[PDB]
């Protein structure tokens, strides 16, 4: 589960500092 690719995942620290999340 990537932080921006479907299913995007923007909730954990390993995904928050991501333009597609922050």
């Amino acid at each position: 589960r990537d932080c921006c690719t479907p299913p995007k995942k923007c909730k954990d620290a390993q995904c928050k500092p991501q333009r597609c999340c922050a």
